[PDB]
């Protein structure tokens, strides 16, 4: 009874990087490969074009491909999120329409970043996203990148449309967040990799991550054990993995995520200007916590 | 190269009006266009933050330049908003800003992404590389979430291309020493700090405030030019109040109800900026009244 957004959406999915060809145009036959390689290593769903994903730099049309590409590789057995939220409301709602006809399984909505506007403005615009289409919508707040918060009793309002069903939560609030769970039944996915563990204790549905371009398995079973009540077990495997979340606030979700794919055998192109390849230096860097983290030989 | 007559010395970072239905103005924008040249201003950045950049096509940013070149550029300098957070898209908005004869371009900081130092300065000139046009570096790390690091901005002085520097991060000392250092021009891109911005060498004003009172501003700068400080100060304060109803409601819904306000309807903001409300209008035209902007 009710809806049930583990199913649903996912538990662990991958924020994931949208695959460039030599010449910087996108490519979809990596982006299916990726895509499958992720679910085999266990997340049940993805996020694309979400901010890893490079959407301040891929078009419309190229978000729409991909969504088309990775729905057609995986979609019958994984949950796939597209990411349709910007800083202008008309244009989130059209490009929500698009993914939903394209058949997205939800949409990841952001935090209108730059602009800066009122709370009663943040919650006219996800309110007018959230009506544009059937599919079941995440908020996804982050105010480090969008330099507004989504406040506490914006997301309680905004809990009462029928469509927004959770958040995808990089503010930190984990005591705040515990009572909006607790008050509204909305869920939460951990939207920063060094909170996943913090979020799992808070009650959070699962990841919606960076490192899993690395080490989904870990992070599956990571979550298998929270969830059977096997805590020393999950916070194991968050410590071991914390040499990707010291590689993550050097380098960004972008650089690493193209940068450590490459050095585990699957080349995704590199990054669209004004983000960059890692130089070769922090890509030895880069091999150094992989190594330690057990997810490069 | 002469950046006071080339870009300007008091500079609106203009509102981009929308009729009722909320699609560009252009009439509107050309009017508005004239009454700030005529109040004072010498330049007028179009598409910048306050002219809703988030929410308008290239399509409308390309109308509205055109409009606002075609109402003042013989007067004024018209400065072009072509900064985003994508590389390849801020090049061929330079380059259609340029083909359609903008004087200079305004570039922000790529914003949400938080690209680190080096993509910064291989963005900025990429875009300072498309175009001959005169190019200011908008460092406002409040609203991109990074900001433009000092020893990037010295690299960058060296490109024959970027020129100035709208400041919005309120590095005011450091601010003097590249001015001395480099020669850049920088503009208050902040103004509750428009006066200091001058005593540390700062060119002039990209300002919000002076939609409302740009009579007010210029008198500002020439009492500054001229070394009178104390009335400087004193203009400073008389025109404060405005900052008070900013503070409530941001440049873009302040700027276009204060206009409203003194006669001049600009329409409304685009989602997700808001109008303001009934008893905002009315705390703000307190605020105007009190700023002597408002009989």
């Amino acid at each position: 009874v009710g809806f049930d957004v583990a199913a649903r959406l996912g538990t662990l999915l991958t924020a994931m990087v949208t695959p460039f060809s030599g010449d910087g145009s996108l490519d979809t036959a990596t982006a299916a490969r990726l895509a499958n390689h992720l679910v085999d290593q266990g997340c049940d769903g993805l996020v694309v074009s979400g901010t890893t994903g490079e959407s301040p730099t891929t078009t419309d049309g190229e978000k729409i491909e991909l969504l088309r590409a990775v729905l057609e590789a995986v979609g019958d057995r994984a949950r796939v999120i597209a990411g349709a939220g910007t800083y202008d409301t008309a244009h989130s709602i059209r490009l929500a329409k698009a993914c939903a006809a394209e058949g997205a399984h939800g949409l990841l909505v952001v935090t209108p970043y730059y602009s800066k506007p009122p709370q009663r403005g943040l919650q006219a615009h996800f309110t007018a996203v959230a009506d544009a289409t059937e599919l079941p919508m995440l908020l996804y707040d982050i105010p480090g990148r969008s330099a507004v918060p989504i406040e506490p009793d914006t997301i309680r309002a905004l809990a009462s449309h029928p469509n927004i069903v959770g958040v995808k939560d990089a503010k930190a609030d984990l005591h705040s967040g515990a009572q909006i769970m607790a008050d509204t039944g909305l869920a939460y996915y951990s939207g920063d990799d060094a909170l996943n563990l913090p979020w799992l204790r808070m009650g959070a549905t699962g990841f919606i991550s960076v490192i899993a371009h690395l080490a989904a398995g870990q992070l599956r079973e990571l979550l298998s054990a929270f969830g059977s009540g096997d805590i020393a077990t999950a916070r194991k495997i968050n410590i071991a993995v914390a040499p990707l979340c010291n590689a993550m606030s050097r380098l960004g979700g972008v650089t690493l995520s193209k940068a450590g794919l490459r050095l585990q055998g699957i080349d995704v192109g590199d990054p669209r200007l004004p983000q960059v390849a890692a130089t070769p230096e922090q890509i030895d860097a880069l091999a150094a916590d992989m190594r330690a983290a057990s997810v490069l030989r």
